[PDB]
């Protein structure tokens, strides 16, 4: 292998302007970063800019340099779709025609009607809302009751939650089966069910740790699957196991911030494994870009590249470090949702003794598969242009 071990970090939509389709999307004037850079008046991002992140784009505090640590450029998402399923799966090699939908104003009467039909339920709520707000609203009516509490987000998701004391958890966890089952379907393509079970009392109503997820498998076999039936490691940080409900997967690592995903990138740095170690960082997607919140969404992008220079003075001569995201999410934009953009690529090794270049625009996110594969040696996907010899 030209390398032993390819860090992988998906900076979690973390988009660098607006795609060539993006106005099918309603996401024209899309611009993450760049948004980001000129409500913090200059982003403070030296280690990002030290790789060639300006080089790719320079937008407010984030300049070109003259030599930059190792290549770049940017990629361009083929799939149908902007949520974080399509972008991942994607980058893994596959090719999604089909969307994972969002629903802002609730989920379709047909859909909550054949829930009921086949659970002898009836189903209150239908609305975005945290945990918190949904069970102060109707926690008491569903413990009265014995209907469903049925949530949603701003991300594909459809959360049902009960009181344990007056639905049992195995009941719950069928019944979130059943609609996992309604929802493949693509006029309703939900990412996950998550069964949102709760304690207490009016007033006091705590969720528990009996939360269980109901995702897909990707459509597709992934680069991940092949690493793992050759006999490397896949190390998953963060929301990656959960991404490909485990498909590839050797060793998954929970997180709780940025910041402990951070920690546990370094944790795999000090690892004997040969393969992948890919990290999400998604704070930026679930705090602040849905939130609408360029603050604290630039906050925590100074945060990341505070980081870096640990990452870099562990790196071996045969590692790779690989920089991209999965989608934009401009928290100065209309609504809730993501946003259709280009990510950033950059590629470091300490190894590229003379810096890097410029790299052809990535036409599907599934040329960093296509390049793990190369890598390793195993089966290349059925999409995606390898850039290793480029390096
Ligand atoms: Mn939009
Ligand atoms: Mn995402
Ligand atoms: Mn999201």
């Amino acid at each position: 292998n030209k390398y032993k071990r390819i860090f992988l970090v998906v900076m979690d939509s973390v988009g660098i302007g607006e795609a060539p389709d993006a106005e099918q999307f309603g996401d024209l004037g899309s611009d993450t970063i760049g948004h980001i850079a000129e409500h913090m008046n200059g982003l403070q991002m030296p280690n990002m800019v030290k790789l060639g992140l300006g080089n790719i784009r320079e937008m407010k505090g984030i300049s070109k340099v003259e030599k930059p640590l190792g290549y770049y450029t940017k990629m361009q998402e083929k799939s149908t779709g902007k949520d974080t399923m399509t972008g991942h799966w994607e980058i893994m090699g596959l090719y999604i025609d089909t969307p994972f939908q969002v629903f802002p104003e609730g989920f379709p009467k047909e859909l909550l009607d054949e829930l009921e039909e086949k659970t002898g339920r009836k189903i209150i709520g239908n609305k975005p809302a945290s945990g918190t707000e949904i069970l102060d609203e109707l926690g008491q009516e569903q413990m009265e009751t014995g209907s469903l509490i049925v949530y949603t987000s701003a991300d594909s998701l459809l959360q049902i939650a009960a009181h344990e004391e007056v639905v049992p958890l195995d009941e719950l966890y069928k019944i979130c089966k059943i609609a996992r089952e309604l929802t493949l379907d693509e006029k309703y393509m939900v990412g996950r069910v998550i069964a949102r079970p709760f304690v207490g009392e009016p007033g006091n109503f705590t969720r528990t740790p009996n939360r269980h997820d109901y995702a897909l498998k990707p459509f597709g076999r992934t680069v991940m699957n092949e690493l793992k039936d050759s006999d490397y490691d896949v190390i998953a940080i963060g929301k990656i196991s959960d991404i490909y409900d485990g498909e590839g997967v050797t060793e998954s690592l929970r997180t709780k911030s940025n910041m402990d995903g951070m920690d546990k990138l370094v944790d795999t740095l000090n690892m004997d494994f040969t393969g992948l170690s890919f990290l999400n960082l998604v704070d930026f997607d679930a705090l602040f870009g849905h939130r609408r919140d360029p603050q604290g969404y630039g906050e925590a992008l100074q945060e990341y590249d505070a980081r870096l220079p640990e990452v870099f003075a562990k790196l071996k001569e045969d590692d790779l470090l690989l920089i991209t995201a999965d989608h934009g999410n401009d928290p100065i934009h209309p609504g809730t949702d993501h946003t259709r953009e280009y990510v950033p690529l950059l590629a470091y090794s300490p190894s590229m003794k003379e810096g890097g270049q410029e790299l052809p625009l990535r036409q599907t996110f599934a040329d960093i598969g296509a390049t793990v594969a190369e890598n390793f040696g195993v089966k290349m996907p059925e999409y995606g242009t390898s850039f290793l010899n480029e390096l």
